[PDB]
RNA sequence: GCCGGGGUGGCGGAAGGUAGACGCGCAUGACAUCAUGUGCGCAAGCGUGCGGGUUCAAGUCCCGCCCCCGGCACC
């Protein structure tokens, strides 16, 4: 008997699936239904390795299942060549981006293919191309003319590693997104934004119906950040200006004893009294320079200045000082607060600190507040010390006092959003050139549609396009030295670019019609596939791409080009692939693991000594090693950086794809994190041969056998198996639909076992062949190649055409169950009787069990409880 | 602190009514591989975060805490 040879089959069939273009995406889905399966596309920057390959595989299993079910299936792939991710890397290995990007691609495709992944490569999309980014601009313009693209001054964030700015959603922990070490500083810059706050309520209210993981939803609810409230207006002393302040407790207005403008408020220095102007000017250059790391290092300690102005209280109608504490933020609300310190601890502690008087206005129910009050009273109650309101309920207070202002024109009700507009000007060569020129007569004038695309200049000095501080395009005037399209005057093109996240906010829509040279896509095409039914990807994009994209799909829908409104109907988040990683040498002594200082640094503890048990409980082993010493290993995250990634290309050659796939599929649930391992890769190697051999041992014994038989005339063991099969199908099929591929497969192996146990007493019968025909189609999604090899030993056509095996519900009907006997809960033993076999029978068959355990303690009995399914309990 | 999601064999995990499917590791029997056994306890008996409890039957239901992971935390 021959053996399973990956290298014999796996690459042969690949060549075939492409030639016979199965996953060729249809243009305009007709009858049988549609399914759009999508893996988030890769920034090309590194060679791929299992760690990456998890997600891509998912989508592919999924996609063969749909296509096996006869759905019309779009499973596309492309790249994310533009913006920081690539360039960053290119530069880090001094390579010109085009050469690097069109190279990292080639390698990527070759991995994906190797594994057995299939796409419709006639839809490939290289964002960095002009072919594409032309539209990224087309969008920008359509966005400008609808008021939603603009420039504006303000505090941008600065990444010195990247030598550019980033949007707020790229500042995680308080640090650059792709550099989880380099903190970001603030800088004053007129820059381009996209007005995303014009969609805040929609972005929030449309989440409700969206079937996403509660975790991405929950993050997007809080980040967008609704707050109902009211904009009150404080006149400044004598000055014709007035000061707006967001409050969620306008029922305190009388308790206002001062105001606090956020450090970089225009009105901070503009009102600064010329005595205190010196101290106030120092506190800004202090604030600005201090970063989001150090703000939390300081702790929640209050710190400020008195400006030397005043402000009238709308309500009481008297003066009060105005301060500039940094505990009010400027990128939210007004950048200014009415500060009641008697009902809000933050302000209390500012009042408790800088002697700023503290006024009570909301007296507590039954038991009253003390005087002096020694902390805040944030909970609500009855209004006091507030003139005509004296007696009112704090809850009703809000809407009344709001209403009271709405008359006198002193204020209004409003709903600010935490969402801050999406900055996209990047000071980098690599990235879409913003399609706007700067005029001298006519302001800042757009570019005509038909003039597009605004191509990047070509720049072949690698050590030129390195980003120095200002835009790398500035150094090249010829680019910007152009005319206007409004009159014809002197004209500097904008030297800035679009962030990579831009292109990654509709690529899903581009895939539907990826050669259209007139639009970003013919809508008839978009609507024919969208929404995406399955977006297979990860949490790290919860408030970035998965926010940006939607706003884009909304605004594209608000030009009426896409009918839907949420682009992904089905987000499925996935787990990181972990590997066992060598951490370094260790000095063992009896039962005391001493840690040298590079191996402790790498572990990230402070300790040097450890018990062997201390190693265990942090989930690590100590192994031998090449160098002679003992070495400590612990699962760590599979990255290039960690130097622990299982490489796809090499790995395929010295093992296989299907084994790759079974390994990354059958370990953990998909949404869990998993650990790729020798122990598991072998598991695969076993499971895949028990498939092979069992169909090899029966190759002759099948050919001369027909897979036709009268369903209800199978008796005995042919009757059992056929049941088990169909029970199995139901589980393989229900667990494909759920995306539960771990257990899905387990359930496939269980039958294989049972198929070995079938053949032990029972030769190749029709049932068994049909048991195989089925098994192999049930295998095609995961182990497609070994699944195709065995099929074609018998059948003339591909598994893709074979159709998803149809379920026979009446095989699931259980007859002669195994039913557990218990007496007072303790499961004494099990008996075998038909489902409906009534109470009177079970009694009989129990009374004389394996160890007559039912009698052992059943010498009384009072009530008795049968239940047809699987239980019979005797009481006492 | 708030939100989000988890505490079940030696491991990843499976699931009101036989807890521990399937695999890994371990252990013996075959000519690495297949077969066979494997919650724990020598046993009495015990076991799904910890305590009560409701139920003939609780991983599953109720009341009261605990703890780990992820994110947001002067908004
Ligand atoms: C969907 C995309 C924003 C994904 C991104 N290109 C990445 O590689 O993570
Ligand atoms: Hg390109
Ligand atoms: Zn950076
Ligand atoms: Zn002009």
């Amino acid at each position: 008997m021959e053996k399973y040879n990956p290298h014999a089959i796996e690459a042969k069939w690949q060549r075939f699936w492409e030639e016979k273009g199965f996953m060729k995406a249809k243009d305009l889905p007709g009858g049988r239904g549609k399914q759009y399966v999508l893996v988030m596309f890769p920034y090309p920057s590194g060679d791929l390795h299992m760690g990456h390959l998890k997600n891509y595989t998912m989508g592919d299993v999924l996609a063969r299942f749909r296509r096996m079910q006869g759905y019309e299936v779009l499973h596309p792939m492309g790249w994310d060549a533009f913006g920081l991710p690539a360039e960053n890397a290119a530069l880090k290995f001094g390579v010109h981006p085009k050469d690097w990007t069109y190279a990292n691609i080639r390698q990527a495709k070759e991995s994906l293919r190797l594994m057995g992944i299939l796409y419709d490569w006639d839809r490939e999309v290289t964002t960095c191309e002009p072919e594409y980014y032309r539209w990224n601009q087309w969008i920008f313009l359509k966005m400008w003319e609808k008021g939603l693209a603009y420039r504006a001054k303000g505090l941008v964030n600065w990444c010195p590693k990247c030598q550019t700015v980033l949007a707020n959603e790229q500042v995680v922990e308080g640090r650059c997104w792709r550099h989880e070490d380099t903190p970001v500083e603030k800088r004053e810059l007129e820059q381009w934004y996209l007005r995303i706050t014009a969609y805040a309520e929609r972005l929030l209210k449309d989440l409700e119906g969206l079937n996403w993981p509660e975790k991405v939803k929950a993050m997007q609810r809080a980040w967008i950040g609704r707050s109902e409230g009211a904009e009150i207006l404080f006149p400044v002393e004598g000055k014709e200006v007035r000061i707006p302040v967001f409050t969620t407790r306008p029922d305190t207005l009388f308790g206002a004893t001062f105001l606090v403008l956020a450090p970089e408020h225009p009105l901070t220095l503009e009102l600064a009294a010329p005595e205190k102007r010196e101290e106030v000017l120092a506190y800004v250059e202090a604030a600005k320079r201090k970063t989001e790391i150090e703000r939390q290092a300081e702790g929640r300690e209050k710190t400020g200045v008195f400006l030397g102005a005043y402000a009238l209280n709308p309500a009481t109608g008297e003066r009060i000082p105005i301060w500039t504490a940094d505990y009010v933020l400027f990128g939210y609300g007004t950048g200014a607060i009415m500060a009641v310190p008697a009902h809000d601890q933050r302000d209390y502690e500012f009042a408790r600190k800088f002697g700023l008087p503290i006024k009570k206005v909301i007296e507590r129910p039954g038991e009253p507040l003390p005087e002096p009050l020694e902390r805040a009273y944030e909970e609500p109650g009855i209004m006091v010390n507030s003139g005509p309101f004296d007696g009112t309920e704090s809850e009703e207070g809000k809407r009344k006092v709001i209403a009271w202002l709405e008359e006198k024109g002193l204020g209004k009700g409003r709903v600010t959003y935490r969402l801050r507009d999406w900055l996209i000007s990047r000071q980098r060569y690599w990235g879409t050139p913003i399609p706007m020129v700067h005029c001298e007569a006519c302001g800042v004038v757009p570019v005509p549609e038909e003039e597009l695309p605004v191509l990047l200049p070509d720049l072949k000095d690698v050590e030129d396009i390195r980003p120095k501080g200002k835009s790398p395009l500035e150094a090249h005037p010829e680019f910007y030295e152009t005319t206007c399209p409004k009159c014809g005057g002197p004209a500097k093109r904008d030297t800035d670019t679009m962030d990579t996240f831009f292109d990654s906010s509709w690529y899903y829509l581009r895939y539907t019609d990826p050669h259209n040279d007139r639009l970003p896509f013919d809508p008839e095409k978009a609507n024919a596939w969208m929404p995406v039914d399955q977006y297979i990807g990860g949490v790290e994009h919860a408030v970035l791409h998965l926010l940006y994209s939607r706003f884009f799909t909304k605004f594209l829908h608000d030009l009426g080009m896409v009918k839907v409104e949420e682009p992904f109907q089905g987000l499925f988040t996935q787990g990181m692939v972990l590997a066992w990683t060598d951490f370094g040498p260790v000095e063992v002594e009896g039962s005391v693991v001493r840690l040298p200082e590079p191996t402790r640094i790498r572990l990230e503890i402070p300790e040097s000594a450890l018990s062997l048990e201390d190693v265990r409980k942090m989930g690590a082993e100590l192994r031998p090693h090449e160098d002679g010493t003992l070495h400590l290993w612990k699962p760590a995250v599979m990255s290039k950086s960690k130097g622990n990634g299982v490489m796809v290309g090499p790995f395929v050659k010295e093992q296989g794809a299907d084994i790759a796939r079974i390994t990354i599929l059958f370990a953990a649930p998909p949404e869990n994190e998993m650990v790729w391992t020798e122990e598991g890769v072998q598991g695969a190697w076993r499971f895949l041969n028990r498939i092979y051999r069992r169909v090899a041992e029966d190759r002759e014994a099948l050919l001369e056998t027909s897979g036709v038989f009268q369903a209800e005339a199978l008796e005995g063991k042919d009757r059992e198996l056929y049941g088990k099969l169909h029970e199995t199908l139901k589980k393989v099929t229900e667990d494909l639909e759920a995306l539960r591929f771990n257990t899905a497969i387990a359930a496939l192996m269980e039958f294989l076992n049972a198929l070995y146990e079938y053949r032990k007493d029972r030769p190749v019968t029709p049932v068994y062949r049909t048991a195989i025909r089925y098994y192999l189609q049930m295998l095609f999604p995961f182990a497609p190649h070994l699944a195709e090899e065995l099929w074609h030993w018998f059948w003339p056509d591909s598994l893709f055409e074979a159709g998803w095996p149809e379920l026979d519900e009446k095989a699931l009907e259980k007859d002669v169950v195994e039913v557990a006997v218990q007496v007072n809960g303790r499961v004494r033993g099990t008996i075998h009787i038909p489902k409906d076999a009534p109470l009177e029978v079970a009694r009989a068959e129990a009374l004389k069990v394996r160890n007559v355990r039912a009698h052992l303690e059943g010498k009384e009995v009072v009530k008795e409880i049968y239940v047809p399914g699987k239980i019979l309990n005797l009481v006492v």
